[PDB]
């Protein structure tokens, strides 16, 4: 379908450059990185300081381009625990110019009444679930595996 060709489109034309994490009460920086953990079809990692997981809440900001236009662009996350997903996350960014660079700040906040396990039964173990879209046209799912450290 049209659709179908649309987002192979998208995603030839998408790269995201750079992401940071922040804690969001006192904006110390957690996590960096320059590599791009929403490309499809591997298993990426990345390494976070176990102190993330005492959080309220954490800033992140996703630095991407595109050369296509989207009218809506967003994410849908899930937190993958041994298989099972233990919290879903929705962020929208909206229009994208074409050929555009672009940087996302989202706010990733503690959903009550959940608990954290501790860092050493949820390293290795959880997975992060990334799909992108524009409005309601998938054009990437992706995964990353976490380590807390
Ligand atoms: C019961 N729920 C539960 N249990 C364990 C872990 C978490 C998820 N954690 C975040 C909260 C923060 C608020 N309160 C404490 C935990 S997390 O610290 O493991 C986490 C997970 C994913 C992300 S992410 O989606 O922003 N991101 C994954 C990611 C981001 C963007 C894209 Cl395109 C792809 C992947 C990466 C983390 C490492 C590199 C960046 C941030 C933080 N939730």
């Amino acid at each position: 379908s049209a659709k179908d060709e649309r987002a192979r489109e998208i995603l030839r034309g998408f790269k995201l450059n750079w992401m940071n994490l922040r804690d969001a009460e006192t904006g110390k920086i957690l996590w960096q990185g320059t590599e791009d953990l929403s490309v499809p079809g591997v298993e990426h990692e990345a390494r976070v300081p176990k102190k993330i997981l005492k959080c309220k809440a954490v800033s992140r900001e996703l630095n991407f381009s595109s050369t296509e236009q989207m009218e809506k662009f967003r994410l849908e996350q899930k937190v993958y625990f041994k298989g099972q997903c233990l919290e879903e996350w929705f962020f929208e960014f909206g229009f994208v110019i074409p050929n555009s660079t672009n940087t996302w700040q989202s706010l990733i906040e503690a959903a009550p009444e959940s608990q954290m396990m501790p860092a050493s039964v949820l390293t290795g173990n959880v997975i992060i679930e990334t799909k992108f879209f524009d409005d309601d046209l998938l054009v990437s799912t992706s995964r990353v595996r976490l380590f807390y450290v």
